[PDB]
Formats: C-alpha cells, structure tokens, sequence
C-alpha cells in the first residue's frame, strides 16, 4: 500500500522523481513556464541538466517525507504551510500541485508495479486541500 510505495520510490528515487516529473511536464506543457530553462528540451536533455536532476530529486525527497508523516493519506498541516510559504512557490496555485499528482497517479497506473494508485490520488487531493487551507490561491 501507501507506506510500501514510499519505500519503493525512495529505493530508486532519482529515477522515479525524474520520470514522474517528466510525465507531469509532458502532460501539461504550460507548466514548463515555471521553469523557463526547461523549454525546448527533450527528456534526455533535461536529465543531463544539473539543476533538473537536483531540484527534481529534492522535490521528491520532501514529497516522500510529507507522505511518510501523513495519517491515512492526510498530510500534516505543518508540511502544507512549509510548502505554501517556500519563496520558490510564490508563483504557484493548487492547480500546479493537482496536475503533478494527476501525472504521478497516471504514471503509477501505467507502471508494471502494484503501486496503490488510489492512495496516491487521495494523498494528492488531501495535499491540495491542506495547501488551500494553509493559504495557497
Ligand atoms: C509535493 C510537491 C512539491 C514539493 C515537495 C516541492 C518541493 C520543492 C523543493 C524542496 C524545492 C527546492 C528545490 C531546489 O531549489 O533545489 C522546490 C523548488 C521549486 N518548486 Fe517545488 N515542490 C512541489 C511541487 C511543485 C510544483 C507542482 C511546482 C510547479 C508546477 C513547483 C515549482 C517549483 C519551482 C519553480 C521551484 C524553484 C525553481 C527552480 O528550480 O529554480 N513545485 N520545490
Ligand atoms: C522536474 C522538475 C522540472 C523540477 C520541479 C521542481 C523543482 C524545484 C526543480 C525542477
């Protein structure tokens, strides 16, 4: 289930983080706007940019912590506040996060593996709700 899935993702985190974040940027091309330097790049080109691998892995490092500290896929309000307040997220609306989680669930559904895609979908929804509550537009 959810907790095992955190262990699975952490076991190959660099490759899952890149592959899910590329899935997100390819499904929702307008989202590359937040990351100007990513425009006009193939997946392979992106995977060779230092910044890409480092920000993607740090996103997933913190996403897995937030998932790990959740009760029944409901994240801590303190984690939601941290995400809303980060000055790298000044731009962002819950829609940015909704789309990331749609791509993540899709990725899990398409994978050969017994990911608990329904739990991730609930986690995404509950995070978006927690982010709204903590004051994200
Ligand atoms: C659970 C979801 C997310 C987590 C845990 C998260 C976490 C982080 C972390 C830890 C950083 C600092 C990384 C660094 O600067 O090296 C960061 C930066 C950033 N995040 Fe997020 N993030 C999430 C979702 C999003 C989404 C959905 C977007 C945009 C659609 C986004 C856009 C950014 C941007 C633009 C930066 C800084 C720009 C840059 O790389 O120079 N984040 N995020
Ligand atoms: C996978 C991508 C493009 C990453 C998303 C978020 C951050 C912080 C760095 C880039």
């Amino acid at each position: 289930g959810f907790k095992q899935d955190i262990a699975t993702l952490r076991g190959d985190l660099r490759t899952y983080a890149q592959d899910i974040f590329l899935a997100f940027l390819n499904k929702y091309p307008d989202e590359k706007r937040n990351f100007k330097n990513y425009v006009g790049k193939s997946d392979q080109e992106l995977k060779s940019m230092a910044k890409f691998g480092d920000h993607t892995e740090k996103v997933f490092n913190l996403m897995m912590e937030v998932a790990d500290r959740a009760t029944d896929c409901v994240p801590l309000a303190s984690d939601a506040s941290t995400l809303v307040q980060m000055k790298q997220h000044s731009g962002l609306t819950t829609g940015n996060f909704e789309k990331l989680f749609v791509a993540l669930v899709e990725y899990m559904r398409a994978s050969g593996q017994s990911f608990d895609s329904q739990s991730w979908d609930r986690f995404g929804k509950n995070l978006v709700s927690a982010l709204s509550s903590a004051g994200m537009k």
